[PDB]
């Protein structure tokens, strides 16, 4: 999955800038990558404490807001291909949960991948 790369370097870049994430998202965001309609890999993206953790598989604790794409389409996210809003409108996003807190988390890494 192209999408392990992605995820493991929010990962190492948490590790500098995690705690000032966590003050402005604090929420678990679990995510469903697909590949074939079925699920090719779970990740937790934890925003509420500490310098936050990114780890595979479904959260330890309950996730706020659970976002399900297929791996190509988070691809195209990641790399600016495909708008996620549109994403979600159009059926190719799903997202359970806090829908809102998704788009929050959206918003503020984008911040930090410019800095």
């Amino acid at each position: 999955l192209q999408s392990t790369f992605v995820f493991e370097e929010i990962g190492r870049r948490l590790k500098d800038i995690g705690p000032e994430v966590v003050k402005k998202v604090n929420a678990v965001f679990e995510w469903h990558i697909t590949k074939g309609g079925n699920i090719g890999a779970k990740w937790t993206i934890d925003l509420k404490s500490g310098s936050g953790k990114v780890y595979q598989g479904p959260a330890k604790g309950a996730a706020d807001t659970t976002i399900i794409l297929s791996d190509e389409d988070f691809m195209e996210v990641v790399l600016g291909k495909l708008d996620p809003q549109k994403a979600f409108f159009s059926g190719r996003l799903k997202a359970r949960g806090n829908i809102m807190l998704s788009q929050k988390l959206q918003m503020i890494l984008k911040d930090y991948a410019k800095l």
